[PDB]
């Protein structure tokens, strides 16, 4: 058994590189962020355009949708983080605090909170109704490349250029666990599994891991893909057979068996790094994105 | 302070009505039970449908969570209870024993004991890890409405359309205490700190009871019961208030201490027979009878 995801729409608009792509939580919606500083929002079942979300001084790196779908959290360049209230398009809250790039960002599942990683080393947790700064956790000593809170929010797993994945309980801040072996390449991203018992994580030697972070053990490595350079999201894909996805150096979406490991598709069709993928919360629906020399978002359907 | 829950999302799939909503402890998840004999599962803040969990023979009247979540008990119209693994949806054990429908069940803190109430007038005590019965408890003389046990399982409460609540010792299955008009008692639980009891009786009518002084110190109504066991609830996240469905199809929310309604709840187009307060967030889970058959989840500043 194998995906035969087949491309549906191209999607352009955006003016510089695409940096993150999300599909909402009730599947309605797709929101992309670029280095053009704007955020888009697009139907996710027709690739039709709903609107521009403006109001970064600089490039956007990532967005995070909270779990109701009405709001949306962005990191940006500009050191901040902008809460949006997706109907209106309005700038709800400016969180300042951070004194570099914002790269990364998430609401926990309550999406009462907001974790954002900078490339200031710090990890902080943020209260979304007010916008105040919780914790500022002294997380990493290098950018702060993902962060993620597991299923019930209680804790959090961030990844950075410094060679670490790190364990936070979200309610102290306390580091509960570092992953470290001899070799420490730049870990480019990291997130929980969607049973909570694991973390997928990139490095920058062109590879994907599985993580047990309990016991400190690697149960699958995904290969073949090309990843030296950025920050690609990696995904678990859960309305189907059980993939992995990411986006590759190679302008290709790569998809891989969880358990043997073997790439069972390719999609190409970008002319560009494809820096982020999304799987869709109840469809086997794709959505991919490029940098420059493509900038655009392309959605892909699979029977599987 | 008044709480503003607005309704959140609609979550539809059961086939017949609904009969229970029970939040799970880690708040990840929303269990619902039916008289469509089936169990599911939705995820406690997107609303999104999880699973389905089947193998109940006629209709479930309830279901609880055990308190590492991975777990829970139903409480079936076919005699009934199952232990089920949540992640699996494999049913572990089945409960075998009662002699007419089970109606309420419910874990321990601990979780290596389950407490059922049936129509048979009997409560029983169950051993998780074997499935056997460990005790039976002639406990009333009509059927048994609600279980539950205190903070820390040391002791149970039970109520009855006899018109009684009893608390009993879970060690020794003794009868400490019935408090005895009588009208017939469709629901009780303990109260979070376990010092006193909230009873709805079928007068439209809740009452909080200190139980060990055979005092009633509070009562709430304006609300309509005369038929159904309709679950009440203690809400601890943002302001103390009590839960409750209603037969008007509206979910009402009272001061605890003032006994003022402070909210009702519109959008249910049947009686909402069951509610839960989400263990950490101002959530509160609804659910109504065959005319909706829906869950409704609501969220509130306080
Ligand atoms: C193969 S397996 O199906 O037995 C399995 N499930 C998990 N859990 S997971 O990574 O969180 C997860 C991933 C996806 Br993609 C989808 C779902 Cl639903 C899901 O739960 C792990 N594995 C195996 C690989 C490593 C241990 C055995
Ligand atoms: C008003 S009060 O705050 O003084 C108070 N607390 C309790 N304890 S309770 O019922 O277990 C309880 C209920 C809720 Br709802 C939430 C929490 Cl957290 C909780 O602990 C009772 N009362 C008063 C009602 C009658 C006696 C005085």
């Amino acid at each position: 058994v194998k995906p035969n995801y087949a491309l549906k729409f191209t999607l352009a608009g955006h003016t510089k590189a695409v940096s993150s792509v999300k599909f909402s939580p009730n599947g309605e919606w797709l929101a992309s962020s670029s280095a053009d500083k704007l955020i888009k929002i697009w139907g996710a079942y027709d690739g039709k355009f709903e609107k521009t979300i403006s109001g970064h001084k600089l490039g956007i790196s990532d967005v995070a949708w909270s779990s109701d779908s009405n709001l949306l959290v962005s990191a940006s360049d500009d050191k901040t983080l902008k809460i949006w209230d997706v109907s209106s398009g309005k700038c709800l809250k400016t969180l300042k605090g951070h004194s570099n790039y914002v790269f990364c960002c998430n609401f926990n599942p309550q999406s009462n909170l907001i974790v954002s990683g900078s490339f200031d080393e710090s990890v902080r947790i943020w209260d979304v109704k007010t916008g105040k700064c919780l914790k500022t956790l002294p997380a990493h000593s290098d950018p702060v490349s993902a962060v993620h809170f597991n299923r019930d929010g209680s804790l959090i797993v961030s990844s950075s250029y410094d060679g670490l994945c790190r364990i936070w309980d979200t309610a102290s801040g306390q580091c509960l666990k570092t992953l470290i072996d001899d070799d420490n390449p730049p870990v480019s991203f990291v997130k929980f599994s969607p049973n909570g018992k694991y973390i997928l994580a990139a490095t920058l030697d062109n590879t994907l891991k599985l993580w047990d972070y309990s016991k400190g053990k690697c149960l699958k490595t995904y290969t073949g893909h090309k990843n030296e350079k950025y920050c690609i999201f990696a995904n678990f894909s859960v309305t189907g057979g059980k993939w992995i996805v990411s986006g590759s150096e190679d302008n290709l979406v790569y998809i891989w068996n969880l358990q043997t490991k073997e790439i069972v598709q390719k999609l190409q069709g970008h002319t560009d790094v494809v820096i982020s993928t999304a799987c869709h919360p109840t469809e086997n629906i794709i959505a991919s994105a490029a940098l420059e020399n493509d900038k655009t978002i392309k959605l892909w359907k699979s029977d599987c």
